[PDB]
Parts: C-alpha cells; structure tokens; sequence
C-alpha cells in the first residue's frame, strides 16, 4: 500500500548520503567503483563478488532505482562491509569505512523513523561461542582462523596443528586435515523483519515484538493501528497468566509487599512463577561407591525434586523475565546426609529491573522468601555454593548485556553474606557458616558424612581426592575444606532438638513437568538454537515473550 515516491526517498534519504561524501579525506575511497588495475590490486574482483560505492547509489537514487528505503540501507552497508572484507583490519580503507558507518549509523536512524519505520539501525545477532573437540574447555576467537568438518568438529588454528600427522579422529573414525573447512569465526545473522499487511513496511521483528502464535492474523505497525484508532488484540500468553502455586505465590507477594514499603517512584508489580518441578535421583559417583556404598556405608543414590522459578517485570509495556533460579529440595524421606537439605542449583538474572536501586533488594527478598517458605515445610538447612559463572558463560540466560559486570568471588560471597544477615535479622535464618566451621561444629569425620548434591563441587573434588591418595576418601577433608571454605555456606533454618522431631515434609504443590524446564541446559539450548539473546533491553523483551509462549503452549 504505502508507495514511496522516488522523489520522496530521494528528498528523505539524500542528506544521509551527504553525510557520507562530506567526509574528507575518508569519504575519498568509496566515491568511484573501484578500478582493481589502476588502484594496483588485481584480486579485489576475487574476494568482492557485488562492488558497490557512493556514485553508483547516488545514481539509483537520483534515477528511483530503490522502491523503499531499506534497499538504499542495503547497499550502503554493502559498500561498508565490502570494504572491511577486502582490506585489513589495520589498514587504512578499514579505519575510514568505519568511520563513514559511524556517521551513517547516527545520520540513517531518525530519518528511517521520519519514513515510519521502527528505526533505521543495521542490526545482527551476537557471535556464538566456538568449542573445541581438541581439548576440554578450549575455545575459538572471534575472527580468528579455525578449521571445522560438517559444521559439526571444529578447531582452533593452534591445537589443529598440534596434532602429529594428517588424520583426526571424531567420535571412532579417521578424517585427513584436508577434509576440514579453514574459515574465520566472523559470521553474525542478520535480525528478522516483518511486514505491515496493511502499508507493507518492513519492520525488525524485535523492534515492534511480532509473534505469529500471539497475533495470528498478521502484523500491523503501530502508525496504521492508531490511524484507525485500532490496538492490538491482548497477548494472553503472559506472565501473570501461567499457572500459580503456593510457592510462587509466596514469593511474590513478598516482593511486592517490599516494593510497596519503598514506595520508589516509578516501581513495577513483580510477578514469580514456578515452572518445573519434577522428582530426580543424584548417584553417587564411581570412586565415593567404591569407597563407601558398596560397603554399605551410604546410600547409592538420592532423591530430590528440582523446581525452576522465574521473575517477570512488565517494563514499557511488555514482560521481561529478570531472574531465575533451579532448586534441589531433599525431603524427609531421603537417606542421610542429604535428609531435609536444600541447595541451590544456579540462579541467574538480566539487569533490566526498574527501579534499579532496589534491584539487589529484590533478589535477595527472592532468596530469603525461598528460604522461609522451606523452612515452614519443615527443611532444616539450606546449602549455597558461590560461584560464579565461568567466563563468557550463562548459568540460565543466554548471551547477557556486555556491561552486565559479572561478579567475582569475593563480591559474590559479600552478596549473598548480605542476604542471609538480613535473613538472620527476620527471624529466618538461626545462623550460618563456612563448611569448615560447619564440619567442625557437627564433629564430622568422614567424607560419607557430607551432604551430596546433583552437580555440586564435593561430589567431584572427593573423586578426585580418593583417586589422588590411592583410596582415602577423607585424609586431607578438613584441609580441602579449610581451602575453599569462603565459597560454601551452610544455612540452619532449623536448630537444635527441634530438627529431630519433626513431622514429615508435605509439598502442597503439585509435581509440574516442563521438559525445557528440566534443569539449565534446555532453555539455553532452546535460546541459542532460536537467537534469543537476554543482552539488550529489546532482545530481552523479545526473548521473553518466546520463552512465555513456549511455556503456555508445551
Ligand atoms: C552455583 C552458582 C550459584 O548459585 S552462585 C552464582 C550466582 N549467579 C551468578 O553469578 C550469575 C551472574 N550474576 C548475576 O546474575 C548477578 O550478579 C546476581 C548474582 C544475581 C546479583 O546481581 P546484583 O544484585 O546486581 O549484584 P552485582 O554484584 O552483580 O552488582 C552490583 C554492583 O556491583 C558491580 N559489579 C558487579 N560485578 C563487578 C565487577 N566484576 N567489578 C566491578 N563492579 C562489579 C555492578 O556493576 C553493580 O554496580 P551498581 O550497583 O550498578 O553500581
Ligand atoms: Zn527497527
Ligand atoms: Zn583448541
Ligand atoms: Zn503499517
Ligand atoms: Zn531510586
């Protein structure tokens, strides 16, 4: 519908080009068509298969080449990526390309809105990170030459070479080296767009937040809806609307009773929401049943429901998921030492929540109220290991915000030091320690006698240790505990005789199967497979409507 004079694009779009030219000496490079001969550069046609410069879009311009203005976007950023391609990165046509685009990237966003578009920005999703089946936890950079096969075994440049000879193996089978690909990790997808059925411009999916499930009847912007004084059927795929339980229920109204004492400007309803909670089993590891089970020493496995929870926002409109945490819940049935024991898996969040100088605030409020709420079911202790996620990794968010700072150990161990003092001040928490001090007060002697939970630290550092000392199992426990003992804290949330009589733990919520739910690894899957990044506030938005609709619709 919506038809663009070519005057119009040439009347909107021209200055954004002038912008360009105006550049000296920068502007110099990319005004003609590049002659490969007479510029001394004989392979330029080899590595640039469509050239592309200021005349020959200048010229489409002037003689209405383009139908809409996405196409003149297009070509510019040929132009820009042609040169970045051909040149090196330390040369001098790359340092003036990125120069123009600056000026392009600052000069095209207002005039592409001038023209009724969400914006004008260029936009491409984050570089997934590139593993290596050479060795554990090697990995590929950015740009960097590496070596794959079938997409599916890579290599960095250094440990390909490694390798004595000219066969690799995968798996077992042998591929020579010259069945692998050489190519550099400099790949990024473009963002989606979708169509106004009604004036047909294309917009970024992620900036107008279209999803086919949630409106079937097809996109129409913002701009055709309020001329007709029209909004947008409800999406009922929401937060608030996913099924409620006593524990998520709990939670949120302590957030929300806080935030209404703060009485912040400008503060949100949070809305948690418990999505998973199945029954699982942790097995004891080879080396620990060799040394105590099958002696009949302890038990040879135990069993645990893990539950997932989330928190939501409504920011600008739209729900943002800013927290999430998995739990491991041992109850009165399970064999000692792991009788009446929680743990927390891993929690995770995405800074986006307003007002953000209660954001800390709110998850520790999360956390204490978890910890009330187990103890009322009748858990006597909480067990938290701080840990901070590896570099470049996410414990449940894919691909966070470049300038979300990632905690250290120190100022993760302070943080949650803070949320349990607050949790000893209510009343809450009775008292906690370091596993050290913890062992010592429990008079513990053996390393049977430790609590063992599903991807924890001890299950793994004891094999270790039995296989390191050629099968003890506890000779240096104490010192290994003494060694790492900032890290792990022991939470009694119930003291005394009174954990020795207690009636057995009743869950009143229901078992709650969400197989993407089922630990970390599926929604993070689900996130890279999909290009749901939570590193943008937009991103975020968009990532969590997908997640909600996952979750009502499986
Ligand atoms: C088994 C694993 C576990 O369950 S424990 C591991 C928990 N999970 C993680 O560490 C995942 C990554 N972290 C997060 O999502 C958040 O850091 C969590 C833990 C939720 C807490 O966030 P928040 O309450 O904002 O505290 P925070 O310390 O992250 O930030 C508050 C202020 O400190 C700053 N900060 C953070 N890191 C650094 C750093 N490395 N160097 C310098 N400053 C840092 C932040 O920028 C922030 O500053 P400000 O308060 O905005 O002024
Ligand atoms: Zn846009
Ligand atoms: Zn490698
Ligand atoms: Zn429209
Ligand atoms: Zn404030």
């Amino acid at each position: 519908k919506k038809i663009f004079k070519p005057e119009e694009l040439r009347q909107a779009l021209m200055p954004t080009l002038e912008a360009l030219y105006r550049q000296d000496p920068e502007s110099l490079p990319f005004r003609q068509p590049v002659d490969p001969q007479l510029l001394g550069i004989p392979d330029y046609f080899d590595i640039v298969k469509s050239p592309m410069d200021l005349s020959t879009i200048k010229r489409k311009l002037d003689t209405g080449q383009y139908q809409e203005p996405w196409q003149y976007v297009d070509d510019i950023w040929l132009m820009f990526n042609n040169a970045w391609l051909y040149n090196r990165k330390t040369s001098r046509v790359y340092k003036y390309c990125s120069k123009l685009s600056e000026v392009f990237e600052q000069e095209i966003d207002p005039v592409m809105q001038s023209l009724g578009y969400c914006c004008g920005r260029k936009l491409e999703f984050s570089p997934q990170t590139l593993c290596c089946y050479g060795k554990q936890l090697c990995t590929i950079p950015r740009d960097a030459t590496y070596y794959s096969y079938q997409n599916r075994y890579h290599f960095c440049e250094k440990c390909f070479n490694e390798i004595q000879g000219e066969s690799v193996s995968l798996g077992q089978t042998t591929i020579n080296k010259e069945q692998f690909s050489k190519r550099k990790n400099d790949t990024l997808d473009p963002e989606l767009f979708v169509e106004c059925t009604e004036c047909g411009r294309k917009m970024h999916q992620i900036c107008v937040l279209h999803h086919e499930i949630i409106w079937p009847a097809g996109f129409v912007c913002d701009g055709c809806l309020k001329k007709s004084a029209r909004t947008r059927k409800e999406n009922k795929f929401s937060a608030k609307r996913l099924p409620s339980t006593r524990l998520g229920t709990f939670l949120e109204n302590r957030v929300n009773d806080f935030l209404r004492r703060q009485n912040h400007p400008e503060s949100g309803e949070v809305t948690v929401r418990v999505v998973h909670a199945s029954d699982k089993t942790v097995e004891v590891k080879p080396g620990m049943k060799a040394r105590f089970v099958d002696s009949g020493e302890m038990a040879e496995s135990f069993p645990y429901r893990t539950k997932a929870l989330f928190a939501f926002e409504e920011i600008d409109g739209v729900d943002l998921c800013f927290f999430g945490m998995h739990v491991q819940e041992y109850g009165s049935d399970c064999p000692p030492p792991n009788q009446r024991r929680v743990y927390i898996s891993y929690l995770d969040s995405v800074h986006f929540f307003r007002p953000k100088c209660l954001r800390t605030a709110v998850y520790h409020e999360i956390l204490i109220g978890y910890l009330e709420y187990v103890k009322k079911l009748g858990y006597t202790t909480g067990h938290i290991w701080a840990c901070p996620p590896s570099e470049g990794d996410d414990y449940i968010f894919h691909c966070h915000p470049p300038d979300q700072k990632i905690p250290k150990p120190k100022r993760l161990q302070e943080w949650f030091k803070k949320m349990l003092d607050k949790a000893v001040s209510e009343r809450i928490v009775h008292d906690y320690k370091d596993i050290f001090k913890q062992a010592t007060e429990d008079r513990l002697t053996s390393a049977k006698e430790l609590p063992y939970f599903e991807g924890d630290f001890w299950p793994n550092v004891l094999e270790e240790s039995i296989k390191e000392s050629g099968g003890s199992g506890s000779q240096k426990l104490y010192a290994t505990m003494e060694k790492h003992k900032e890290v792990f804290f022991v939470i009694r949330l119930i003291a005394g005789p009174a954990a020795n009589s207690l009636p057995p733990i009743v869950d009143p919520d229901p078992l709650i199967p969400c197989d993407l739910m089922d630990g970390r690894d599926a929604f993070l899957t689900l996130a890279r497979d999909k290009h749901l990044e939570f590193s943008s506030l937009r991103r975020a938005q968009w990532s969590t409507m997908c997640m909600l609709v996952e979750l009502h619709t499986q």
